[PDB]
């Protein structure tokens, strides 16, 4: 069978099996929390150019696409996650605009392969555009040649208020969701006072949020939660006793607290009258329900039915114990953070983000700025030049007298040599200068913000206010003690 | 009225003839084939590559045009692949199509071809406005009526006709001997029609036969009327039991062996000579070896003259020999094929050469241009520093020199690379260059006989590439 | 597919022309083996076209005719088959009868919709 006599080998690839497990499903991130997967659909998605612009796509052709332009890795968690950043009730926050057959949030999901037609969303238009941006190594696949990134860059902790799901790999984690908008307070806070204290914040940043609206109780598992990610909170639908023309009381909920089913609590609940361990109960209703949720049970009268509804947060999964675990990895090793070290690191990755692209800019700016260098120097002696390209033979030649005379390279000496006639008019010879201290005047506006790390916080808190602006972020659930 | 209609009836008869009734003098290629060979170059896929096995190229021929069918274009497509009935050679192809046996063929795309070895230089100088064109019904591309040649294929590949008012048959002859035919009315315009016997001694056939007459032959190349002996090869030998054995190779045109066999089998089983049942006529894919051995007791020569009775081994072959040219039909002879020939061939060199003097005097006044350019410079530069626009450079320009409005703003696409002085004298070599060949083109114009010598120097061209000798042996 | 009934509107859906076709000409004709029918080629003269439509019957007869400006005209009014039938079988059997005993077999001219027909000279002239 097996007959492996190496020890070593086997633990060699024993830690390979060991952290490749770990990479390959879910993890905390330092820059997205995300799945290796979903960025390979973003960075597909982004250069494929397939805008929410343009028209709808059937996917399951893109799907294939990026299969085939990555490992041929198997199909299952592809089109799971495929599902998932197009389901817009799970995760918080619109990531892709499906078309098709899916299922609500009642346990069927529905799986049409040959439905699969869809867009994406227009975040990704603030999570990465990194064409020009020298920001991510790569990795290179089929007989090793074609790119992949290794992380997300954004400059947003968007993903940080998604929610995670990386569970049964070896130890467990998640992320749990908030909203955005006192996250954007809370962040600028702390980029314009770096010494702040966290129940101050804790003043500026509400419970942790839910899609559905949870009615939240309680504070002390937010105090440990915020601090240490530990701790299981109480969470209650939003429940009320209604009375008829008749008298007659109803119990009416809107919606429930996260990863609850309708029917098989639905179920349950036939349970429960079958298990003959609660009374009163009459009808247990439902519909209309797809232009609001409506589940209403009606129970008679003489029943006491806000004990019922003690009965119902005790013993039904009604009540919810939702748990936290925000066990995070920074570079391959496992850590765990408070909520101001996340925002740090989003710091510090936004500080050499914004200094890499600068100084990519600042090399675009060079090189055309040696390249007008080179026009003008031409534009300085152009009949001595004329008498230069007269006498001499060569390439060599050319660049010799041109580098005694000038002291240019090479390029700039045949960049010179590439001018044409129709440049040669005061009026385009004078736009080159314009443009020319146009752009010395970028290369100044660069060096002086080289000069001060402030104006990068300020472009972006500017930024964080416009997307806060396309983005208003209104609340849904409800805080109580 | 009846007018009208009588309108009708010769528009319509014009239409049916020169559609699919007998070609052209001046190419001897009928419009289907035509196209065939005019799209196939238009392919544009070199014969070097392999040849295609596809129908795509007949469906552009249908796009190209509706006919009453493509599968008749199919049939156009394998009766151009039957080397044995229609001479070398038009298919360069792969696929199945049999032989002069009674084969169907019904794999149409399954075959291969693309252009062939002669099409190449056959159909040439399409680039130089050569020959006029017309749009077609889809009024969306164009088509040539006629068609440039390098040999009268009129002689080369013969006519089958059908009888719309009365069929056609032409035969086919040798290409050399073609040759030597127009090298002969080329030198003297008072030939005869011995000297055509001279330079054609016989009609042949990519399979062979026998014509043994002498006068039908004299009638067919004067009159254009005559029929001929088509003869089966015979050779009497000697069984070694004493038997008359004959063997037959060649065979009268157009004669399967299939349904001749079966009628010798017939006359035989009629009360005749039966103990003639030796027919070893098999392996033929060496050659042919159509044999039989004639019973004891019985001369070959008598069967012989009774299956020449039978009319399959020897055969009168007439001829019609018909022509198309200027809308109306004509009864043929030579000088007539020999002097349209020359005369098309005429009118496609010194066309040639006037398009050739054209793309030459163009360049010529480009290289006017250039040169007067880099005769001085310096102070052009100047003044158009005292100007900022390529308008004000152009009336700049007119008022410096004498050019033209291509030649201002060809001067006005001179990079700095354009500046040094040995690109002057290269200009200026190029220039006396083309000025010699304008000036040899003229003179050649100013020359009747030099069409004639560049007619000979494309004869020697396809000579030096190809002969090809009389496979038809023929005895008279 | 779309036609148009009988109005005026020939609707030609020439994309929509999907079909079968009627189990008469299992009557028509079965010349598969049936050395019937002299044969023309076509395609460099190679495929076979029959000249004529030989049957067992004549239903086509009984159908019309279309065949007008060509040069002079003519047509084929139609009639029903069953008395056609009737006196066909009767000159089968009887090679020497008279006309108008056979306009005592035949009705008249007929006509699908179902027409109103008045007078009978115009019968005498149009049979004869």
């Amino acid at each position: 069978l097996v007959n492996v006599n190496l020890t070593k080998e086997m633990k060699a690839s024993f830690i390979d099996y060991a952290m490749s497990v770990i990479v390959a499903r879910a993890l905390p991130d330092v820059r997205d929390g995300l799945k290796p997967v979903h960025r390979r659909i973003l960075y597909g998605m982004n250069e494929l150019g397939v805008t929410p612009d343009k028209p709808h796509k059937k996917s399951a052709r893109i799907t294939g696409d990026v299969m085939g332009k990555y490992h041929p890795h198997g199909d299952s968690s592809i089109y799971e996650a495929m599902v998932r950043m197009a389901q817009w009730w799970s995760y918080r926050y619109m990531l892709v605009d499906g078309h098709g057959n899916f299922g609500s949030m009642d346990g069927d999901s529905a799986a049409a392969q040959r439905y699969t037609e869809a867009r994406m969303s227009k975040i990704a238009l603030e999570m990465l555009r990194d064409i020009n941006k020298n920001t991510v190594d790569f990795v290179d696949n089929y007989d090793a040649n074609e790119r992949e990134p290794l992380v997300l860059p954004a400059r947003f902790p968007n993903l940080l208020v998604n929610g995670a799901t990386g569970i049964a790999v070896g130890m467990a984690t998640n992320i749990p969701p908030h909203n955005l908008g006192e996250t954007i307070d809370a962040v600028k806070l702390v980029m314009d006072n770096p010494e702040v204290t966290t129940k101050d914040l804790m003043e500026v940043l509400p419970g942790p949020d839910f899609p559905t609206g949870a009615l939240v109780m309680g504070k002390s598992g937010i105090h440990k939660a915020y601090e240490t990610g530990k701790g299981s909170i109480v969470l209650r639908s939003r429940t009320e006793i209604e009375t008829t023309k008749t008298g007659r009381e109803r119990i009416v909920v809107t919606e429930f607290p996260y990863m609850v089913n309708k029917t098989k609590v639905h179920e349950h609940i036939v349970r429960l009258v079958q298990e003959k361990r609660i009374e009163g109960i009459t009808a247990v209703r439902d519909e209309s329900n797809r232009e609001g949720v409506r589940f209403v049970i009606e129970v008679k009268r003489d029943a006491s039915a806000n004990v019922i509804l003690n009965n119902l947060f005790k013993m039904t999964q009604m009540q919810t114990n939702f748990g936290f675990n925000m066990l995070a990895i920074q570079n391959g090793i496992p850590k765990i953070l408070s909520l101001r070290q996340i925002l740090d690191a989003y710091i510090e990755h936004q500080k050499e983000v914004v200094v890499r692209r600068t100084r990519f800019d600042k090399e675009k700016a060079e090189a055309r700025a040696h390249i007008l260098e080179g026009l003008l120097i031409a534009l300085d002696h152009i009949d001595e030049v004329i008498r230069i390209i007269r006498a001499s033979e060569t390439d060599a030649e050319a660049q010799a007298e041109l580098m005694s005379k000038f002291k240019l390279s090479e390029r700039q000496s045949q960049a010179i040599l590439d001018m044409r006639l129709r440049r040669l008019t005061g009026l385009e010879r004078d736009k080159i200068q314009s443009e020319y201290d146009d752009l010395l005047a970028l290369i100044a506006d660069l060096a002086d913000i080289l000069a001060k790390p402030e104006r990068v916080s300020q472009i972006i808190k500017d930024e964080l206010d416009e997307v806060k602006r396309k983005f208003s972020d209104k609340r849904r659930t409800e805080l109580m003690v």
